[PDB]
């Protein structure tokens, strides 16, 4: 289906984050991010915060156990030299707060992928304050065209997978611990 919908968590994968891509057109720098619920509590679109770059979308509002979400973000347009670096927050139903970093470099030939998810304590706006906890002081994962898996705390943990590229793809899955 399409950026800003919420879906069946089985539809999510590989192909459906590569159709979100396509849609996007041929920018130099984009991303696909999907992220399936699999955690036991619904979450709550909170807010996303962009270092570089923008998506025309809003943020799928209401997740459910069993769904999933399918986001997208872009460089900006026009003749600067930026990728796309953003924090997306969810509000869980215990009152926590599940962030997930993503980082698309304009230069290659120096900067690689990168992502990260964790869960915060309470509720957390997506900020620069919490990119850069991601970023420089939370481990984060390379988008190396490899699965990751990682326990977050709070009786979840989660597994993600980001490929290489400047056409981007972050697949996500927070499952119970």
């Amino acid at each position: 289906d399409v950026a800003g919908a919420v879906i069946d968590g089985a539809g999510l994968g590989p192909d459906v984050l590569k159709t979100v891509l396509e849609a996007l057109g041929n920018v130099k720098r984009k991303i696909a991010v999907g992220i399936d619920n699999e955690s036991g509590k619904t979450w709550t679109a909170m807010n996303t915060y962009f270092r570089s770059g923008t998506s025309d979308i809003v943020l799928p509002h209401k997740v459910a156990h069993g769904k999933a979400l399918l986001y997208n973000g872009q460089k900006n347009r026009g003749p600067v030299a930026t990728g796309v670096v953003g924090v997306i927050a969810y509000s869980m139903s215990d009152g926590n707060t599940l962030a997930v970093l993503f980082s698309v470099p304009y230069d290659y030939n120096w900067y690689s992928n990168w992502w990260n998810v964790r869960v915060y304590k309470g509720q957390k706006r997506a900020d620069q304050r919490m990119y850069e906890e991601l970023y420089y002081h939370r481990s984060p994962f390379r988008g190396d065209n490899g699965w990751h898996s990682r326990g977050l705390g709070y009786g979840l943990k989660s597994r993600g997978f980001m490929n290489s590229s400047g056409h981007a793809i972050l697949e996500i899955h927070v499952t119970k611990a």
